[PDB]
């Protein structure tokens, strides 16, 4: 036994006053009370560290020990104190931390301190299956003390098994945890690796005394055991004798705010956005700063100035459905469902990661190939189809209730709604001034608003996640679009007859058909492989291929097209709201021209169009057409207008395309690895390693496309339809929330979830009975609100106060041209329910004691719920 194992089992032979006396006697303190003072009330800013381990890592830095710079990783990453404050270095660029979390574990969490931009915490992470990454400083804090000191040696060789492989990369600067330095086994071990990777065994007068813990760093030199045995002698030491008192420091104290970035900012012709740039500027004279330590990389900067707060991360939970809905009170996937944060806050932190890239520019060829096809497929959907300028009735008459008016500049803010504006004669005049401006050569008002979408998503860190950015311009720069371009939309150049693969205007009642074509066809699997961030890979080259079509236009048209095109699709100028220091709020100008914005008018159709043409090429790569030569310099490419000329069409018929979302039925298999073409054009697939090969579905039903698969059921009678299925705790987790806004309010907005399961999922038996129930419990006389859903391919059949089976048999058999008897059901019980494994398999409950029991006091349940809407109104019983 040493001197080690000698401490730990003198103080496992302590009691309860010996171990509470010497823990932290001697020891050095950081004062942490207004720090959970503080985070416990909540603020995010002013400076505060989420742990003590903070001050841990600040005390070896200043001492030498530690030197961070570049990429840090902190394995066992915690609240995560530790990259909080590695990113506050100056020499550090990148900090990504890793923890399990979960149950027992404490989470990462969410604050402003400096430098919070440069940190990217990821929680459910298991880092003992975790493959190692270079990195320039390497971080671990691993290590749960035990009782046994057999215990504590066995994790302790096991972190140190983990560490290794990160160690081998050879990273400049890295600090372990070691737990159990102290045993003959473990000093042996640490003096072979401290050979291997060198460094040393350093102890942290911060650390409490009942544990032996000493932290393997870079820049120390000492000896294996003399400093273990050092350290021993101190703790040993301070067994014996008076209890000394504690020495107290004042915690560190990390800012707030964002750190300044490298930047990629490719000139962003100043030409085209100076005139807007100068407008908001005088617009916010007062307050325009240029911000030295604004966080975008791969957009323009141009100022600041000072601006409220703007969204909201509050989620409410939809009484009537949680109390109609007691067995998914304990499932995970459904009780972890809610709005997502939408706060500068909540959008900075998903931007900063997922809109701030900037993709390479592709190889010539494929800029080749790409010309090639695009111009093919352009001149294809024209062929019995012609451009035209949308009108001012046209747009009045496509403006709804739910329009935003988009006002930027002090001329456009004179309406409170879109309607209200479109009736105004001024609203016109600053149109026809603009699109004057734009037939001068010039652009003075399209300009972009960003923010955060609010959806219903799972969380993250046990806490409402971030919010997907969505730009928009203003009412009349969306006009001139609509003008320009709107004819794609208007007259269905998209469609299923006209873009052969594509899918546009059909609801979630048809594609399953449309699948299930696809199917008959002979070939290899179906693939539908989604592509991760459309959006922001859209290129300056794919913006190219698809003004192709003022090439079809006349002259006056070709001109207004090119002049949104180049002066708004091109060159884009976005005005932000991010979080300054103190916790005030600010807006950023700022500018790119190589993405699509989710708000302008033509979106669904372009993306649409690029994607077929991404399948086409992918198909040709798939069928040998092309060669790993091609990227450079495409050679022959009379070798692809043949191709398309001659099975173009029959390609595009293997297809169904919905914007990003699309599904593939190729000829062979080879399609699963025709991936060079693919990864150079920057639509990166989801999910996987960039050249591991895809994976496809033999059975049509389990193919993924616009977040459902689809099931062909039969009808008692015979008759079949073709349904769509997704997870059931995705539609549950879906319902329970509410975006803010008396219970009536929320009474009504249950009814319509109840009626779209009614609609579209009624062959899921928990949600058939749920929907019953809702509706049972609900008042007949109230009409529906609120929104149920964002696909653009639900259509809203179900926001009615009519009778609901009418509905049913109007959309699955009087107005279903798949269905050829017409013949409607009489009652619901000849609808049928999906395949028992079936509904099992994408969430059911059936079968299960808990719900069963739910089935069985739902009536009960049901007048409970009347009692709480209103007694006095008049309800109904749909549950028979
Ligand atoms: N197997 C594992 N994989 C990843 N993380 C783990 C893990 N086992 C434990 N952890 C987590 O690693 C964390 C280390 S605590 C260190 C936290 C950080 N240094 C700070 O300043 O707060 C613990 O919270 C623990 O929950
Ligand atoms: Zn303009
Ligand atoms: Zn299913």
């Amino acid at each position: 036994e040493t001197l080690g194992e000698k401490w730990k089992a003198r103080l496992n032979q302590m009691s309860a006053l010996e171990f509470y006396s010497y823990k932290k006697s001697g020891i050095t303190e950081v004062c942490r009370e207004e720090a959970r003072r503080a985070l416990k009330d909540g603020v995010a800013t002013g400076g505060h560290a989420v742990s003590r381990g903070s001050a841990k890592l600040r005390w070896l830095v200043e001492r030498g020990y530690l030197q961070p710079y570049g990429k840090v990783v902190d394995l066992g990453c915690g609240r995560g104190g530790w990259s909080y404050y590695a990113a506050t270095i100056r020499k550090v660029q990148e900090v990504r931390g890793y923890t399990k979390g979960g149950p027992g574990h404490e989470e990462p969490m969410l604050v402003q301190s400096y430098g919070w931009n440069i940190v990217r915490l990821k929680s459910g992470v298991d880092v003992f299956h975790m493959a190692a990454e270079p990195c320039d400083t390497l971080l671990c804090d691993i290590g749960e003390s035990s009782s046994s000191p057999e215990v504590e040696e066995t994790r302790t060789l096991r972190v140190l098994s983990m560490v290794g492989d990160w160690l081998e990369k050879r990273p400049g600067a890295f600090c372990i945890k070691v737990l159990c330095p102290y045993t003959s086994t473990m000093m042996e071990t640490m003096e072979r690796l401290q050979r291997r990777h060198g460094g040393g065994l350093v102890r942290v007068p911060l650390s409490r005394n009942s544990t032996h813990e000493m932290y393997w760093v870079s820049g120390a030199k000492s000896n294996i055991i003399k400093s273990v045995s050092t350290t021993s002698q101190l703790l040993l030491g301070r067994m014996d004798g008076p209890r000394r008192p504690v020495k107290y420091e004042e915690d560190v104290n990390l800012g707030s705010g964002t750190r300044a970035v490298a930047s990629c900012a490719e000139a962003p012709n100043m030409k085209i956005i100076g005139r807007r740039i100068e407008r908001i500027r005088n617009e916010h004279a007062e307050t325009w700063f240029l911000d030295e330590n604004h966080p975008y990389r791969t957009w323009a900067y141009h100022g600041s100035y000072e601006a409220p707060t703007q969204g909201s991360a509050s989620s409410l939970v939809n009484g009537v459905v949680r109390l109609l809905s007691k067995p998914w009170d304990v499932v995970t996937g459904v009780t972890g469902i809610a709005m997502t944060d939408t706060t500068p806050y909540g959008q900075q932190r998903v931007f900063k990661e997922k809109v701030d890239t900037r993709v390479p520019d592709p190889q010539e060829g494929t800029r080749q190939v790409m010309n090639i096809v695009s111009s093919w497929l352009w001149k294809e959907l024209g062929k019995r189809k012609r451009p035209r300028v949308c009108t001012k009735e046209e747009f009045i008459n496509k403006v709804r209730s739910n329009a935003a008016l988009g006002a930027i500049f002090e001329e456009e803010k004179e309406w409170k709604t879109a309607v209200e504006a479109v009736n105004d004669p001024r609203f016109w005049a600053l149109v026809d001034r603009e699109r004057e401006h734009h037939l001068r050569g010039e652009c003075h008002s399209c300009v972009y608003n960003m923010m955060g979408k609010r959806e219903k998503k799972q969380g993250e860190f046990g806490k409402a996640k971030g919010s997907r950015a969505i730009w928009y311009m203003w009412l009349g720069a969306r006009f001139l679009e609509f003008e320009a371009l709107g004819f794609l939309n208007e007259d269905h150049w998209m469609g299923r007859e006209n873009s052969g693969g594509g899918v546009e205007g059909l609801g979630l009642q048809r594609l399953g058909y449309i699948l299930e074509e696809m199917n008959r066809a002979p070939g290899g699997k179906m693939y539908a492989d989604d592509t991760a961030g459309w959006d922001t890979r859209i290129s300056k080259f794919d913006l190219e291929n698809e003004a192709l079509i003022t090439n079809q236009m006349e002259e006056g048209h070709r001109t207004l097209a090119l002049a949104v095109i180049k002066y708004t699709y091109q060159n884009k100028v976005v005005k932000v709201l991010r979080p300054a220091e103190g916790g005030k709020t600010v807006m950023d100008i700022i500018s790119r021209q190589d993405q699509r914005g989710s708000g302008q008018v033509v979106t669904y159709a372009l993306n649409t169009f690029t994607n077929l043409v991404v399948q086409l090429i992918r198909n040709m790569e798939a069928e040998e057409v092309l060669e790993m030569q091609d990227l450079w310099l495409l050679r022959k490419p009379e070798k692809v207008t043949r191709w398309l000329q001659s099975n173009g069409w029959d390609r595009l018929k293997r297809m169904a395309v919905s914007g990003d979302d699309c599904v593939v039925k190729p000829i062979d298999d080879r399609f699963a690895h025709a991936l060079r073409f693919l990864n150079d054009m920057g639509k990166v697939r989801k999910d996987t390693q960039e050249w591991k090969p895809s994976t496809g579905w033999s059975n049509w039903e389990e193919v993924p496309f616009c977040s459902h698969h689809f099931n062909k059921l039969y009808l008692k009678d015979g008759r079949s339809i073709v349904v769509p299925c997704r997870h059931q705790d995705e539609l549950i987790g879906r319902a329970r929330v509410s975006p803010g806004a008396s219970i009536r309010e929320t009474a009504c907005l249950a009814k319509s979830y109840a009626q779209m399961w009614q609609l579209l999922y009624f062959h899921r038996r928990d949600l058939r009975l749920m929907a019953n129930a809702i509706c049972s419990a609900v008042p007949v006389d109230w009409v529906p609100t609120g929104r149920t859903t964002w696909s653009i391919h639900g259509k809203g059949e179900w926001m009615t106060t009519e009778d609901m089976l009418m509905v049913w048999n109007r959309v699955w058999i009087e107005e279903n041209d798949h269905m050829e008897d017409k013949t409607p059901v009489t009652k619901w019980t000849d609808i049928p329910y999906l395949g028992k494994r079936e509904d099992l398999w994408c969430g059911s409950l059936i079968g299960h004691r808990p719900r069963t029991t739910w089935a069985e006091n739902i009536k009960d349940t049901v007048n409970m719920v009347r009692r709480i809407i209103g007694d006095e109104e008049k309800y109904m019983d749909y549950l028979s």
